[PDB]
């Protein structure tokens, strides 16, 4: 309820923006030397958003380890993301080499490839069944095995296979298909039911490499993903879940990956999916 009291009041004053800003300007700022190089330019989605040298995901690769992709390891929740741009054109086999090398079990996606005629990110997994994608710089190998298409979300069941040893893994793709060309959902129900079945499937297992999450910069809405669903594992871990401290475990994150949270009504609407999901 605590929370919910602390919402309540930031709407009467209508003080978002300034505890936004206050959540910008106390943020960790580390250094991002390797995303700067210049052969990585071409490997950035935006000049502004870079994963920290420390918790970059690297690519076992012998030219160019780089990928725009943080590991965001929350303790206390005992949980871990990789929160990632969404994949250019020429990224699309780095993306799937760090899903094969990390063995993350599952894919999160929030953005349509194209919104307001912006390219948010590359078509990087195959449409239909019969027209698979070859990665030829990773030797991977993708293949639609079905989907279910809901009215707020996708659910699709993707094999990967590395072609080199012609090992096959199940890959769930978790498609939030319906966020707002402009600001948030006006209601978290959809959003919440997603995250929900998302935690269902099992990709969050410990026994599987991190869940990867990714909308266009892999910092707003994904930020909104990984905030949610680590508030609400927090809630249901500790002892006293008015205790959880949203804005405490947002700094927190901030650490492992730079701007997450990209506006104040991203900040409100994340509020809304932890009360309401508390209540679940
Ligand atoms: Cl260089
Ligand atoms: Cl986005
Ligand atoms: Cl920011």
């Amino acid at each position: 309820m605590e929370m919910e009291k602390e919402f309540e009041q930031i709407d009467k004053s209508g003080s978002w923006a300034a505890i936004y800003q206050d959540i910008r300007h106390e943020a960790s700022d580390f250094p991002c030397r390797v995303a700067k190089l210049p052969k990585n330019k071409n490997r950035n989605r935006y000049r502004d958003v870079s994963p920290f040298d420390h918790s970059r995901i690297k690519l076992h690769q012998e030219d160019n380890d780089y990928i725009n992709a943080s590991l965001i390891k929350m303790e206390e929740a005992q949980r871990s993301y990789i929160l990632t741009q969404g994949p250019l054109p020429n990224t699309c086999g780095h993306f799937w080499e760090m899903v094969w090398e990390q063995k993350s079990r599952g894919v999160v996606m929030l953005n349509r490839v194209m919104e307001k005629g912006s390219l948010k990110c590359a078509q990087y997994w195959p449409q239909k069944e019969e027209k698979e994608m070859i990665f030829e710089d990773t030797n991977l190998k993708l293949t639609l095995i079905s989907e279910d298409i809901k009215s707020y979300y996708t659910v699709r069941q993707l094999e990967l296979e590395n072609l080199t040893t012609q090992e096959t893994r199940e890959i769930l793709h978790f498609h939030y298909t319906t966020w707002p060309d402009f600001g948030v959902p006006e209601s978290p129900a959809s959003f919440l039911n997603f995250l929900f079945k998302v935690n269902e499937s099992g990709s969050l297992s410990p026994e599987h490499g991190p869940v990867v999450v990714h909308c266009s910069a892999g910092i707003g809405r994904s930020g909104t993903y990984c905030l949610a669903d680590t508030c609400l594992l927090l809630m249901d871990k500790r002892k006293d879940p008015s205790s959880v401290d949203i804005k405490k475990v947002l700094l927190e994150m901030r650490k492992f990956r730079m701007g997450l949270i990209q506006t104040a009504d991203q900040l409100r609407f994340s509020y809304l999916a932890v009360i309401e999901g508390a209540k679940f």
